[PDB]
């Protein structure tokens, strides 16, 4: 082969040099020693990982055939309970804890805010994800339907002053809003300038200052006619940017060119979800991007610089220019044949993430080129995804302990993000929290996976309800709950994030700031966002909620039960009319070919997708896990037959073919469907759906993608 032997490791050639030549230099490990390290790490922890993924099918076995031996039509709670309690599916909750993770940044432990999400094999979004930290208010108002595209203010190609002034006015409200004159509005100031270390606004017929002084962080320039004004609200700061002579300020009263929010305080770079990674050359992208970005050297242009200011008093500061960089590392199921053994078999590359991921986030650790990129208190912050349980916590937390040894790294340098996606999660929420009560950063809703496990666990029980009544069904309004009040009770607040999910509809920024304040409301620290846009969008909630105080009347108050949150999300008898039916499996056909035909086809993750109604979503892979699992659901429980299945994904399959028209590299489905690999994937997650381990849907699509690959190659 082309292969590197190590021990009984054999590597691929392109992630061996790729580690060697570039992930390696100026760690100061020795090489060798590195490699001895993976050998005997994925020696020693294979068989726990193989054990624990055996112990899911064990549990859902049993529950699979706990519903099938009953007849009752109403579950009976007590007995399901008890059940589950049996089994070790349900284990008993600890005593009350307080984590005690330390050597945590301010931007995770204290300032609450909006946390982005990008795939990392995308160089150029990865970027601007980093330079997400702070965004143009005013670019994040014109360019989005937040300020409507009524009859007088829609866009066109070129400036329309209309629109223009609806813009300024959002902005002065919502200055008015976060920083308030102690007289008048912001809507009538005429100048601004510095005083005695105190901001002055001037009004037509008066001066005025801020009615909390302290509210004022800064300037740039001269203090007599500065060039900027700093402001901070809850944590977050405000910039307002001074020209009369840029084409906005030429037309405002204060010569105000535009009013800059800190936005994207985190950012997640994905090697899961969100991306497609199915052999060494497509880990080797990856990895190469998260080690450019910790070196502070990728350029697709370059990363920001930290932001000067002075304060209030006369003296200089600096501001961070870049986002606070996670990672999240793929789950503990999937194997990738970068490394395999002596047997041919893959390695789990949920270790081989956790080795090199750890290793290259040891740049950004250290002087770029400039100063450190990343964490100056000396962390690494992991994402993992798709745990179930305590137990498997426990492994993720051995495993980065292990890691620590090879890399040479402190105990506890390598943090966890939890997402809290898996119901057995949920139910041991606890537990899994005090299993990483020393590495935690935070706990996370991702509720799409949460919801393709709930689909699957009860798979047996009988049809669930449709796609769309998911999100507002009780077992997920209490599970979210039940997250925040776990968190809170671990002594969160001050120590960790408690976050909350995607918002997927990348051009319904109107309703995204309408609804997602909903979040910070219920105390989240943090929520996700697809992009700088909508980070910048995003932020405005967290100057209208004050998350400290939320998160505080929280405190002690157990406000979702077991039982609710076990609540199956069974449909009613007679739920759907026929018509009702098709459109649901259409809906779930579509989403499917959507989302697959450019997975499979183009190595894309995440993108913005039409849906049926040509709504653009930007989802992660789990939206395929809850489609193909809840029509895997109806088809076993008589609710559609096979015929209607393959009738929907033929009717389906053009429609996808049209809306991705403006695409060079497009190739379509229809009508020769079964030349169609993207085509077959999609009908074989809807097929073998009910099979798969937990309703995954990774086994079938990384095989169809490499045979995608295959055949692109001759
Ligand atoms: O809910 C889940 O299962 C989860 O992992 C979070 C979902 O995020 C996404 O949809 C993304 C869209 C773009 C980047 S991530
Ligand atoms: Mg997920
Ligand atoms: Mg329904
Ligand atoms: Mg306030």
């Amino acid at each position: 082969t082309d292969r590197v032997s190590v021990g009984n490791l054999r590597i691929a050639r392109v992630l061996y040099d790729f580690v060697n030549n570039e992930a390696l230099p100026g760690t100061d490990i020795d090489p060798d020693s590195f490699w001895a390290g993976v050998d005997k790490v994925v020696a020693d922890l294979t068989p726990q990982n193989q054990a624990l993924l055996n112990a899911r099918d064990e549990l859902q076995a049993q529950i699979d055939k706990w519903h099938r031996r009953r007849v009752i039509e109403p579950i009976d709670m007590d007995a399901y309970r008890q059940f589950l309690t049996e089994i070790g599916y349900l284990l008993p909750e600890p005593d009350d804890f307080t984590i005690t993770t330390s050597g945590v940044d301010a931007e995770i432990t204290t300032t609450a805010g909006p946390q982005l999400v990008v795939p990392v094999l995308n160089a150029r979004f990865a970027l601007n994800a980093a330079n997400a930290r702070w965004g143009s208010l005013y670019d994040a108002l014109y360019g989005t339907d937040v300020i409507p595209e009524t009859d007088g203010a829609e866009k066109g190609p070129t400036y329309n002053k209309v629109r223009g002034d609806k813009v300024i006015a959002y902005a002065r409200k919502f200055l008015d809003d976060s920083v308030p004159l102690s007289s008048g509005s912001f809507g009538d100031a005429t100048g601004f300038t510095v005083q005695d270390g105190q901001l002055v606004v001037a009004l037509p017929d008066k001066s005025t200052g801020l009615a909390n002084p302290g509210q004022f962080a800064g300037y740039t320039g001269a203090a007599e006619s500065p060039t900027s004004v700093l402001l901070i609200n809850h944590g977050l700061h405000i910039e307002i940017l001074i020209d009369p002579e840029s084409q906005v300020g030429t037309t405002d009263r204060a010569g105000v060119k535009d009013v800059i929010l800190e936005s994207a305080i985190t950012t997640i770079m994905d090697f899961e979800d969100s991306v497609a990674a199915v052999d060494a050359a497509d880990k080797v992208l990856g990895y190469r991007n998260w080690l450019g970005l910790n070196k502070g050297d990728l350029a697709a242009r370059v990363l920001n610089r930290d932001r000067n200011y002075t304060a209030p008093g006369g003296g200089q500061f600096t501001l961070p220019g870049r986002s606070l960089m996670f990672v999240r590392n793929v789950g503990h199921l999937m194997t990738n044949d970068a490394i395999v053994d002596t047997d041919g078999s893959e390695v789990f590359e949920g270790i081989m993430d956790a080795l090199f991921t750890g290793l290259i986030a040891i740049h950004g650790l250290k002087a770029s080129d400039g100063p450190l990129i990343n964490s100056r208190t000396g962390s690494i912050y992991i994402v993992k995804p798709k745990m179930h349980g305590p137990a498997e916590v426990a492994f993720t937390c051995e495993l980065f302990s292990r890691v620590e040894d090879v890399l040479g790294l402190p105990q506890n340098t390598m943090k966890i993000g939890i997402m809290d996606e898996e119901r057995r999660t949920t139910v041991n929420l606890k537990a899994c929290i005090k299993a990483a009560a020393d590495r935690v950063v935070f706990i996370n809703t991702g509720f799409l996976d949460r919801t393709g496990d709930e689909i699957h666990t009860s798979m047996e029980a009988g049809p669930m309800v449709r796609k769309g009544t998911m999100k507002s069904q009780p077992w997920i309004l209490a599970y979210e709950d039940h997250n925040v009040d776990a968190g809170l009770a671990a002594g969160f607040s001050g120590r960790a994030q408690v976050g909350k999910g995607m918002w997927t509809m990348t051009e319904l920024m109107a309703d995204m700031v309408e609804t997602k304040i909903a979040q910070p409301r219920a105390g989240a620290s943090t929520a996700w966002v697809p992009s700088p846009t909508a980070a910048t969008l995003h932020a405005l909630h967290y100057h209208q909620v004050d998350v400290a105080a939320v998160q505080q009347g929280l405190a002690g108050k157990r406000r979702a039960t077991i039982e609710q949150l076990l609540t199956i999300p069974l449909a009613k008898e007679l739920a759907w009319a026929p018509d009702e039916i098709r459109e649901e499996v259409d809906n779930n056909c579509q989403s499917i070919l959507g989302y697959v035909v450019r997975w499979v086809d183009q190595g894309v993750g995440a993108s913005k997708v039409p849906d049926i109604h040509d709504v653009a979503l930007m989802e992660d892979r789990a939206t395929l896990r809850i489609s193909s699992q809840l029509l895997a659901n109806w088809l076993r429980h008589g609710v559609i037959t096979s015929a209607d299945v393959r009738a929907s994904l033929e009717r389906m399959a053009p429609l996808v073919d049209r809306q991705n028209a403006g695409d060079v590299a497009y190739r379509p489905m229809a009508p020769n469907f079964d030349d169609s690999i993207a085509f077959l994937a999609a009908q074989e997650l809807i097929l073998s759906g009910a099979q798969q381990p937990n309703g995954y849907t990774e086994p079938i699509l990384h095989r169809r993608r490499r045979e995608f690959k295959a055949r692109a190659a001759e």
